[PDB]
Order: C-alpha cells, then sequence, then structure tokens
C-alpha cells in the first residue's frame, strides 16, 4: 500500500510542480495524474488529452515508474472526487484557482474538493 | 488514412504478425478494441481494460502514431461491427478463435465478424 497522490491538471491552460514533487518525495508515492474532459469523437477527445496530460507531467521530476495518468469525462468536481475515492488518495494536490483568474480566492473546483474529499487537501498557492 | 479495426481479448500471438504485415501495405491506423461484457466502478474497470489493451499492443510493431485504442461495454460482436461501421473499418483482423479451443472452427464473434461487417475480414489462424 504505497501513498497515493492525485493531482488534477486542467490541460486548456507551474506553482503546483514545486509541491507536487515534494510530497511525492515524502514517500516516493504513486502520483496520479487527472484529466477531465466536461461533458455535453469520444475515443478521440480521449486520446488527445491524455497526450497533452503526459506532455505536463514531463515538466513533473517524479520516477516515471511512479506516474499514472487518468482521463474521465463529465464533472470535473465530480471526477476527481470520484477518483480520490476510488484510488484511494491519501492526498489530493489542487491549485487554488486557475492562474489567470483573480475574482476568487478559490475556484470552484478547488472549494468542492477541500470539502467533500474523504481525504487530506493541499490548496496550492 | 487507411484504418484497420483489431479486436482483443483481453483475457486470452498468431494474429501478430498479420496485423503488422496489412498496417505495413499503407501505413494504416491500428485500432485496437476490446469489449467488456455486460452483467468495480465502470470507470476503472475502462481503465483497467484500457491499460491490459495496451500492454498487449506493445508486442506489435507498429509506429505509436498509428495506435488508437478503444474500450467498449457489451456484446463484443455488436461492438466490434459498430466501430467497423463508424471509424469505418478498411478491414477488420480477427483469430478464427481463443487459442485454447479447438471444438469451434470458427469461434462465434470471428464467425459473427465475418458475415456481417461491411468491410473485407482477415480471419488468421
Ligand atoms: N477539467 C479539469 N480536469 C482536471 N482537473 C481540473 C479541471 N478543472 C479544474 N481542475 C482542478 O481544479 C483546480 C482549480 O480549478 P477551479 O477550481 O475550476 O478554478 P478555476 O475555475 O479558476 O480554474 C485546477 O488547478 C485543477 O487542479
Ligand atoms: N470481449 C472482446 N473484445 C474484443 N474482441 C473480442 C472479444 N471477444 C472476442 N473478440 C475477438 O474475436 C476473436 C475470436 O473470438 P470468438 O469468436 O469469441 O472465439 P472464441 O469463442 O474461441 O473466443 C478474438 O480473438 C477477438 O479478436
Amino acid at each position: 500500500s504505497n501513498a497515493m497522490i492525485l493531482v488534477p491538471i486542467d490541460i486548456s491552460d507551474e506553482r503546483i510542480i514545486s509541491h507536487v514533487e515534494s510530497e511525492a518525495r515524502i514517500d516516493d508515492a504513486e502520483v496520479h495524474f487527472l484529466t477531465v474532459i466536461p461533458s455535453l469523437g469520444m475515443d478521440e477527445l480521449r486520446e488527445g488529452s491524455e497526450t497533452q496530460l503526459k506532455e505536463i507531467a514531463k515538466k513533473f521530476s517524479i520516477p516515471e515508474d511512479r506516474m499514472h495518468f487518468h482521463v474521465a469525462e463529465g464533472s470535473p468536481k465530480d471526477k476527481i472526487l470520484a477518483l480520490a475515492k476510488s484510488l484511494p488518495a491519501d492526498l489530493v494536490i489542487i491549485a487554488s484557482h486557475r492562474p489567470d483568474i483573480t475574482t476568487y480566492l478559490l475556484g470552484s473546483n478547488a472549494a468542492a474538493v477541500v470539502r467533500h474529499a474523504e481525504c487530506s487537501v493541499l490548496v496550492v498557492r
């Protein structure tokens, strides 16, 4: 039962990198990157999303054999929470909001994950 | 531009040479499909199935940028046929039967695909 850290990533559009790396180093945790394709060809979108997720993950200094990639479809908050439950995650690491939006001190997904996760949550600023 | 559909049962080698050779003819896209039959979470089963599908595909000498992965849920023959139609496939490549079963010279999925597919079908022995 290695530690498992869930790292949701919005692939649309760096402070989380040092935090994920440091948290992973604590236990040599498994690091599960997740991207959610919002609802409303699917196999093609999933494939392109996985490729972009992997591109982003190259920025992180984590061993290859510790990184796992997930693509979900639907509500980002619902899927982040579902995966934190099913892994189960020992930690969720999430940015407080998108870097280019300051109106809200916590974004919606961050606020929901912080409140509803069954595990600890690190909100990164 | 050419598209080859290769259904794989992730429960249970001869098709490898044929797929590699057929793919070389045009530099075809190769679409691997596995169908998980109907009755823990569906999301985790889909991801677990895709992971095993990808491990099998590592046995095939085909360029990375030509391989595509699909997971469907239900009747294998119905989903094989649905994808062959919608891609649309120029070829389906299918083993005559499961390697370990000799009583049916042609398995039931192979028989339905070779009769109902709208494209050419290669039955491999
Ligand atoms: N589509 C998505 N897939 C995966 N994670 C996401 C997605 N959207 C948001 N998140 C997670 O939530 C974090 C904050 O996003 P959010 O709470 O929606 O605020 P904002 O709307 O400012 O981006 C993101 O940094 C990301 O970790
Ligand atoms: N669940 C499945 N998903 C994708 N392809 C399948 C599945 N089951 C069978 N096939 C395809 O059909 C081929 C032959 O299977 P089938 O006709 O069921 O014969 P058998 O009954 O001996 O397994 C398999 O090698 C595979 O290519």
